[PDB]
């Protein structure tokens, strides 16, 4: 058995812990925030800032296989950076390609120095997209009909958004599985399916970890748009929502993927379903779909339940969310699981859907 110190309890550590479960790994979370959202659900809680007392995670990493950065603090990652060289295990991070792919501005002069399709800047006509250079859940993404001067301005694109995900381990980059991104009113993502393979995107992926290279795990983030594809940001940290249904649709484990870039190394390149999606428990029972920005408010995130086909978390709150994961061969036997959970919901807990 290994055991993986997540370094964030928030929804990147979600992601990451789940996943190291699936793989049977123990989890250790660091987390300065006593009321971390996935605490209860790690299988360890350390309490404390790491850029105060980084002797505390340095000393953890003589005890465990790898320490992976989930969160996007930039004090933070700024830090492990200065120390990563004292660690005892593997810091399971690309430093520099994070240093681009969290600013979107310097990702853009990224994409058109390799050639790659990207969202027009200032146009004359609207709609227009703003959001901020350096944020994350679509914090501050909004269409418009005294913004900051560094605010990203830029053609909207219509179409489906489109996610892709690249672990590499400097000379060998795995381009996983195309994921659709279900969007709300907020631009915040509520649902993650699955997609069929698109030679371009994973192309355009390929190239996008190729010319780094990147150590690590990144995605990539599309508009499959009127007049083509159009990459709109990548993400070189561990990623929310679309690991799971890569897991379900693939059988691929990016956790375990990114663990192997860092040991053994990775090589290049199932075909099942999988619904992902996130709902509210609102007044009455009325069940109302939600983005991260939601379940980023919640006081407590763990499973609820199980059974074939159908796992549930809840996460604890003013008002609770429900994260569902369904899957099966087909649409079809996924849509049935669908309803199975929602039943279970429906009848056992008073929701109305
Ligand atoms: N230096 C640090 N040491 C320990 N944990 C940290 C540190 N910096 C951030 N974290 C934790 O990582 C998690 C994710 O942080 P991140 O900044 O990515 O998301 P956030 O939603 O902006 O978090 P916050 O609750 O601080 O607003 C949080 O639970 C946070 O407390
Ligand atoms: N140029 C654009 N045209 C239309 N929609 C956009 C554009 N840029 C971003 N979006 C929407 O806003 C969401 C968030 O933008 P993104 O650049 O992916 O930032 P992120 O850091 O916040 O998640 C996207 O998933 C997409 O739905
Ligand atoms: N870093 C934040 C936001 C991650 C959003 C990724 N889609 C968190 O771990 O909660
Ligand atoms: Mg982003
Ligand atoms: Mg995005
Ligand atoms: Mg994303």
């Amino acid at each position: 058995m290994k055991t993986i110190c997540l370094v964030g309890g928030k929804l990147q550590g979600f992601e990451a812990a789940y996943l190291s479960k699936k793989a049977g790994m123990k989890v250790v979370l660091v987390d300065k925030n006593p009321q971390a959202l996935i605490r209860n659900y790690a299988d360890e809680f350390y309490c404390f800032d790491v850029i105060k007392e980084p002797e505390k995670l340095l000393e953890l990493s003589k005890r465990v296989d790898a320490v992976l950065p989930v969160n996007e603090n930039l004090a933070c990652i700024e830090f492990l950076n200065s120390i990563k060289e004292k660690f005892s295990c593997p810091v399971l991070f690309d430093f520099e390609a994070y240093r681009i792919s969290r600013d979107k501005k310097k990702s853009k002069d990224y994409f058109k120095s390799i050639g790659v399709p990207t969202p027009q800047d200032r146009p004359s006509k609207p709609p227009y997209f703003v959001k901020p250079p350096c944020e994350s859940s679509s914090v501050g993404a909004r269409i418009i009909y005294g913004l900051e001067p560094d605010t990203l301005v830029e053609e909207y694109v219509e179409g489906e958004v489109v996610s892709l995900e690249v672990v590499g381990d400097g000379s060998h980059f795995a381009v996983v599985k195309e994921t659709l991104v279900h969007i709300d009113e907020t631009y915040d993502c509520h649902m993650v399916t699955p997609l069929p393979a698109n030679p371009l995107f994973r192309q355009i992926s390929h190239d996008l970890a190729a010319n780094l290279p990147l150590k690590g795990i990144m995605d990539v983030e599309a508009i499959f748009g009127p007049k083509g594809l159009r990459v709109i940001e990548i993400d070189a940290r561990f990623p929310s929502q679309t690991p799971t249904v890569v897991y379900y649709s693939s059988g691929i484990n990016l956790i375990e993927l990114l663990f192997r870039a860092f040991t053994d190394g990775v090589e290049e390149i199932e075909n099942k379903y999988c619904i992902y999606e996130h709902l509210m428990f609102g007044e009455n029972g009325v069940l109302i779909p939600v983005g991260e920005q939601v379940l980023s408010m919640g006081s407590d995130y763990g499973k609820f339940y199980e059974e074939p086909g159908i796992e549930i978390f809840l996460c604890k709150g003013e008002y609770p969310v429900f994260t569902m994961v369904f899957w099966g061969k087909d649409r079809e036997e996924t849509g049935a699981k669908r309803c199975k959970g929602l039943s279970v919901l429906k009848e056992r807990f008073g929701a109305v859907l």
